[PDB]
């Protein structure tokens, strides 16, 4: 879908700051904005799999 090597220059700034704030890896996420924007929505995405990881390991 993108060229490789291009998602540091497709991250928003409001996504740049939410995966900083939690140390999270962009490349695990996918793109939705227009022409392959990494949009906000799609840093809380992998804000809420890292709280995911983080509550089924308190439940077992």
């Amino acid at each position: 879908e993108h060229i490789p090597g291009t998602l540091r220059f497709r991250l928003s700034p409001a996504a740049r700051n939410i995966l900083e704030k939690h140390s999270l890896d962009a490349s695990q996420g996918t793109a939705t904005g227009p022409r392959g924007i990494f949009t906000k929505e799609d840093a809380l995405k992998l804000v809420q799999l890292k709280q995911t990881g983080k509550i089924l390991e308190h439940h077992h």
